[PDB]
């Protein structure tokens, strides 16, 4: 009720900008745009239909026949996590992102979040590789919890992507959306 617990409890919020596409591509940097590029759709036109544990979720992106990138940085400091705090405590960064792909077409999905330095250094990673896509149309939930990070930490680079396994025109690629980046103690 006045100690830090408390207090990264209560100041614990998304840092990330525009996670599901209703602010179109504003927020988002280094875009890439591989064949047809990123395309902001609604969640149900249908399909295999789940959505679950969290109804605000009414958009995402569509990927297309090449890889589709994004990425945000997001300045720790700024949202007012403490250089002392960041340094010493090293609270728990955690990151999330939910994909899913169409199920006429498979899709592949790559994830890669770095802990930066004040000058770019990459001081942590998580990287998950090209993911397979689930084939059935369901989304799926990835997650990270960066802890015992070391000191000097200032930024988080959040990047995604997709791309379809058929190489058709259109948006056949993987869908991404309600992405986030929070600190927890
Ligand atoms: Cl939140
Ligand atoms: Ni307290």
């Amino acid at each position: 009720g006045s100690h830090m617990f408390y207090f990264l409890s209560k100041r614990r919020r998304n840092l990330l900008r525009n996670p599901c596409g209703e602010e179109d591509l504003e927020g988002w940097s280094d875009v890439e745009h591989g064949g047809d590029g990123w395309k902001v759709e609604e969640l149900p036109g249908d399909g295999n239909v789940e959505f679950t544990q969290d109804d605000s979720v009414k958009k995402y992106f569509a990927s297309s026949f090449e890889w589709c990138r994004k990425a945000q940085v997001i300045d720790l400091q700024a949202e007012g996590y403490w250089e002392e705090l960041l340094d010493t405590t090293q609270p728990a960064i955690v990151v999330k992102d939910w994909y899913s792909g169409r199920t006429d077409a498979g899709s592949l999905y790559e994830l890669t979040v770095r802990l930066l330095s004040e000058n770019e250094d990459v001081l942590a990673e998580f990287a998950t590789g090209q993911v397979a896509v689930p084939e059935d149309g369901s989304w799926m939930e990835i997650s990270h919890t960066f802890i015992d990070y070391g000191p000097g930490v200032r930024f988080v680079r959040f990047e995604h992507g997709g791309q379809d396994s058929v190489y058709w025109k259109g948006w056949f690629g993987a869908r991404v959306t309600n992405s986030s980046v929070w600190v927890e103690p």
